[PDB]
């Protein structure tokens, strides 16, 4: 039987040495995650020996942001009720249950999530896919509040057992640097999926130390020095994106990136051998994805070991690797294109570093060959002023390269790479991002997922969601609008459950849920969102405004440690929320939430209760927005800059069903050439008393002069040198207009607004990770789906 | 039952792959999840069962644990079961078992104990529960580099440890002047044969307050960042961590607070839960000190009573003096604590107040008890900024025990006369033993098949004396035969093992000749090399052909910084060499070290041994537990007239013993005229012998080490003799008796056989059982508490 009481109870015994009914909450979470492990290991094996014969793809990435597994597995497999029932006959409640796990801190943002989507809609559709990176140990950071600042903290999640990481050391390879030799642990964690038994696999990698410590130093009492090379090696998958101001913080990020990709080719040469004769044919059944730049040098990696290990010649290895790797752009803009030291590498890795000295140097030739004039070759380069560009190095090695979203796609071809471009127009084509039906629909809101269940007649739209277009018609149908108002407040409902016992924070379930779950960054302009909060707290209280529907604005945001201006705005955020949460006068119609820490879980918990979707960068700043998406799967309209995945919402949905606003990106070199920030401080009403708010002592920043800092930031200077950069002010204005405008169809229009929702929610279909992968697999890795 | 689909179900889940396919340390895991599942039950009731009774807690810096799974099928009676789960699982048990690591919870003898002591407390029912530390690394590793030993750390629980549960939940805090710690406590069940009851080694893990210094890792002074981490790491990093300078002392002392300070904090929260206060905790409690290292338990529980539960100094040692019994282990002062007051100020000042006022209160008493000056400042526990532990360990304790009868009269006489004098009623002995289980019914399933046949039950098992009445069969040559047969079965298991571990080939059919004790001086390690070198010579040159083969066998460690104890085993690795590579003597002599002697090691030569060698200085062994388990495995004592010898060869008769050397009284005339170099120049073959060390036979690898071994026999006179130990000395007995012996396993195999026998049927007498049940009733006052 599907996961009965009694296996369920000797895995949960075997755990806690007691009974399974007198075991703690983490001991059963524990014991239940091994009957999973139990169940789908046959499964899991099967999909083993099924990917090793086909031609597969192997997906790098320095980030995987995976959240909980349980629920997932559980709902992928079908046995959530099967697992409630063991779990009550038991002793235990599976919702105490399921709030054990922490989310695994494998990844940052949108591009570990987005990885983490591409597994899930891979092995829906039996897809050959596997994931590779780092077993990063505390994640980025767990974030709390000290006085309203953001504390940072190490952010542990496998300190305790966990059963979905399986530990392979008998498999463990080395990673040898010319200063550091390295053992490389491969971990298995298995990738479930809805409506299939084939189970795709995330391999991480956990950095170990060829000693576990110096034994000479420690039994010379020497206690620091016995473990210094341990905990450098450690280092290595200690935290993700290790703050690199300094040489050494660079060497080591540069560490972590040849660490998991030496180890990944390792593993994958070894596995092509078990299975192939050579490896001369290892393009022909193996393509890697290079997600970002941090997975570049694999590049040199995968030459040095065909030629140092295999006895293969320069041609022959750069033909496989050419058309091996193929190679993802993220941003629209150079800048965060990774540029290093080429002495780093001399320092590392010296024969690595002659590798790519010879890929510049072969390089150089080449072009001047094709006709080339110097100044080009000199800015394509891989190396130049001593500075290695490894977007080069991937553009130069890969046979795809590929941008996220139409408009972003075209910039790339058109600027950011316009001299590849003219090179090779055939690697570059377009994947638009998505996300995955399952977690963030399925798995996260099961009051829809029933109505969109009983409407279309089965559940085939959790693995194909173009289905829920035969829903618009539906549209009109009023029972169905009053279905669907009826489960997002039943979901408000449950929210305001969850952040209070979370926070301690009391809400209205039925007032407006605006949300903004975004990292903070000041393009971002969770600021613009935070003035409109304060204009609206003084539009209440001193100017009698009551005409309008109660709100909640919902916060969620980490901010990089050492960027002050973020971390001054998280601070405000906390200062207003404290100013109008305890406000007798104005609480009733208006209360702030910032919800700490937010991640996968929190996402998770707050998008089913979402109304209003804020996605209000400074247009022309996002090229993608998989947030966007998930908001609209789920029945929440957006408001924001026409930039992004807005674009292609509002392009699914029309302009009528979503609230667009703001300067076009066309629009800002001439707004901001003759920009007068301070004129609409002076000017905008009730701009000049919200700012003011700031430093009058409305506010308390508690004598930490932020809130100063901030104000001058948005108010000083003018033209294209004015402080503030993201037009904040200068969208202000239209921000308010259009926002008061949503308020408003809200509380006057409650089945339009229902109905705007629908048209969302079953025009969703066009952002399901789904279709990004079998467009990956179809046009890029060139794969067959797989089934185990 | 033990059946193959539960082992599958537990192994499938810790190997993400079907039973069969699972690699042996996964199966070792899964299996070792199968057992726990099992005594899950009988563990709980028996904690149920313990609590509510009076109970002894067993505090020790160490217990040599050995491996786990292998003593928990055999108590369990599923060795059979699980053999043939494997084996219909793919797998073969023997396999499985060698890819655990002994527990590196111990050290030596000291630790052994303890282990011998849970297992007869548990197979007895007493409620005697084990605590200590969760030594991560043990001592350490040894290996060998061109003959010189070499030392490494030993893990053994990186991969993951299904006998050791983690309660995090249930963790505390041990607070050091410099270093908040988290104590997170690990339960270890204690297996019983013959009884459903399940012990517990608690078992203490020392955690950091925040996992590293994120603010220091931000700013990418990495080193920084994880200094805290790692100094409370070091807590149980190692045990007997090296402590020749003040830090490592402190190291030591902070590891032995830490484990006395979370245990009693455990053993009073679990007292509140039965009682109603702790004013009856001894009346419910005793804590039974092993040597001094938990001595800080007894200004500790003052502490946490008077500050924590609000008692008076006068109550509050009135429960520290009916609580504590302290065990005393040699005859000498000198290994007895002693450290600098500043340790203990530095660390934690309250508890040293606490240490100072014991002192100032112990001055007093026995001023008004009536001693002279010079008898208290010599008895006080803080002398000249020392605080000797021992003295604490004497006053506050209800009860003092030797371990053997005679040393127990030392301590009363000698070591601790002014406590006799003062407090002679808490003298007492309690002679050490070791348990018939793990080294007598786990390892030689032959030789207890035979007793379990010819006594018509296994009640031998656990009633070790039961095998007096099989004495009689002494004179049964079927019987000698079956004896023959089996030690030979046991030879050629050695044979193959030490193969496959060391490559080294050996004859099953000459006489296993064993000395496996830590290499000391005293021990004489030595002079059981000094006649392997000369019998070299004998065979070679002297024409020597009327002897048996023989296989002489090794296995010691050294201390690190022990540098004649590292030149000897040097020696004995260059003997091997000249010996094993000539086919003049290799035939009839082959020296043996087995690299690494630890539980292990101990259990697969115990079995095949025909000479135990315990050749200790008489008047230098108090007790001799190893002896002890070469007497119930056949094997015949080689050794001098001091510690278990005593014992045995007053059980067996000097007929079936081959003792020799000075005698303990004798020892102070002989050394007093001592005149090694005499011997050097008369004793036949002694010369010869004693030149190779330095005429170029042995190779030093020129560092002179043979020379000072050489010159530390042959040189000074008297009381000031270099040879401290007697080994030129009792050199010429040795000889004589060691070929005496030989001669007797060659010219009457039978008459072997039955010494043989009779050692094994008398060998009842040094089972840890009665050694506990002495305990238990004479001195922690404990009644059988069954389970069920
Ligand atoms: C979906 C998701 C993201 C991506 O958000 P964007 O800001 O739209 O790039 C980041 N973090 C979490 C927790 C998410 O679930
Ligand atoms: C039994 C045992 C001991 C104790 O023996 P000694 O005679 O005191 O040296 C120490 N170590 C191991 C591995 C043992 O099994």
């Amino acid at each position: 039987q599907p996961l009965p009481a009694a296996l369920v109870g000797s895995h949960v015994r075997a755990a806690a040495g007691t009974p399974a009914d007198l075991a703690t909450d983490r001991k059963f979470w524990t014991g239940l995650s091994r009957a999973v492990q139990e169940r789908i290991a046959d499964d899991w094996e099967r999909t083993r020996e099924a990917y090793g014969a086909a031609r597969q793809q192997h997906y790098f990435s320095a980030e995987f942001l995976m959240g909980r597994a349980l629920l997932n597995n559980l709902t992928n497999l079908g046995l959530v009720d099967e697992a409630a029932a063991a779990t009550r006959e038991l002793g235990h409640e599976l919702t105490d249950i399921l709030e054990i796990e922490n989310d695994a801190a494998l990844g940052n943002g949108g591009l570990g999530r987005l990885a983490a989507c591409f597994l899930d809609s891979a092995v829906t559709q039996d897809y050959p896919v596997t994931g590779y990176g780092l077993l990063y140990r505390f994640g980025l950071f767990r974030q709390s509040f000290n006085e309203g600042f953001q504390v940072e903290k190490p952010d542990p999640w496998r300190e305790e057992e966990y059963p979905f990481t399986i530990r392979r050391a008998s498999d463990q390879l080395v990673v040898c640097f010319d200063d550091m030799k390295t053992r490389a642990i491969p971990y298995d964690m298995p990738i479930t999926g809805y409506g299939t038994h084939n189970v795709g696999t995330l391999r991480l990698w956990k950095a170990e130390p060829w000693e576990e410590f110096d034994y000479d130093a420690f039994n010379a009492q020497r206690f620091t020095d016995a473990i210094i090379e341990r905990e450098r090696v450690s280092d290595i998958c200690r935290v993700l994106y290790p703050n690199d101001t300094t040489y050494e913080g660079k060497k080591l990020r540069v560490r972590q990136q040849y660490f998991f990709t030496s180890a990944s080719l390792q593993a994958m040469i070894q596995d092509h051998l078990a299975h192939h004769k050579d490896l001369s044919n290892f393009a022909e059944f193996h393509s890697v994805q290079l997600n970002d730049t941090h997975p570049v040098l694999a590049i040199p990696e995968l030459m040095r070991l065909l030629m140092d290990e295999h006895d293969m010649g320069w041609e022959e290895s750069w033909a496989i690797v050419s058309k091996t790797f193929a190679y993802t752009n993220h941003t629209v803009l150079t800048e965060a294109l990774e540029q290093w030291d080429e002495q780093i590498f001399q320092q590392l890795f010296w024969r690595v570093w002659e590798i790519i000295a010879e890929i510049d140097r072969r390089f150089r030739l080449e072009r001047a060959a094709d006709g080339l004039d110097e100044e080009t070759i000199n800015r394509m380069a891989p190396i130049q002023h001593g500075t290695v560009h490894m977007a080069w190095i991937a553009c130069y090695a890969a046979y795809s390269i590929n941008g996220v979203a139409a408009l972003h796609t075209e910039i790339i071809k058109a600027e950011t790479l316009a001299d590849w471009y003219a090179l090779w127009p055939e690697k570059f084509n377009n994947k638009t991002n998505g996300v995955t039906p399952r977690r963030w629909l399925r798995m996260i809101n099961p009051g829809l997922s029933d109505l969109l269940t009983r409407l279309s007649g089965s559940d085939d739209w959790v693995t194909d969601l173009d289905e829920l277009k035969k829903l618009r018609s539906y549209a009109d149908d009023k029972s169905v609008l009053e279905e669907l108002r009826a489960i997002k407040a039943a979901n408000k409902q449950d929210f305001a459950e969850w952040i209070l016992e979370r926070q301690g924070i009391e809400i209205d379930p039925e007032s407006i849920f605006d949300v903004q779950i975004k990292r903070l960054h000041e393009y971002k302009r969770q600021l613009m969102n935070a003035l409109y909060v304060l204009d609206l707290y003084f539009r209440i209280k001193e100017d009698g405004l009551t005409d309008i529907p109660a709100r909640t604005v919902i916060f969620g945001a980490k901010a990089a440690p050492g960027y002050v201006r973020a971390k001054a705005i998280i601070k405000l955020i906390n200062s207003i929320a404290d100013l109008v949460n305890n406000d007798p006068e104005v609480s009733p119609l208006l209360k702030v939430v910032f919800v700490e820490n937010y991640n996968v879980s929190p996402a998770e918990h707050i998008l089913p209760a979402s109304d209003v979707s804020e996605q209000i960068s400074t247009a022309g700043k996002e090229a993608s927005g998989t947030s966007n998406m998930k908001f609209m799967m789920n029945g929440a309209l957006t408001l924001g800059t026409m930039d992004g995945a807005n674009v292609e919402i509002v392009d699914s949905v029309g302009e009528e069903n979503a609230y667009i606003f703001g300067a076009r990106v066309e629009e800002l070199p001439a707004l901001r050439e003759s920009y007068k920030p301070y004129e609409l401080y002076e000017t905008v009403p009730g701009l000049k008393r919200a700012l003011d708010a700031l430093d009058n002592g409305t506010l308390n920043d508690n004598n930490s002069g932020l809130f100063y800092d901030l104000k001058h930031s948005l108010i000083h200077g003018y033209g294209k040198d004015a402080s503030d950069t993201y037009y904040v002010l200068g969208d202000f204005a239209d921000y308010r207009e259009t926002r008061d405008r949503m308020a408003a169809d809200y509380a006057s229009d409650p089945l339009g607004w229902a109905r705007m929702a629908w048209i969302n929610i079953c025009e969703s279909g066009r952002f399901s990770s789904d279709r990004t992968i079998r467009d990956y697999a179809t046009e890029i890795w060139k794969l067959e789906p797989t089934p185990a």
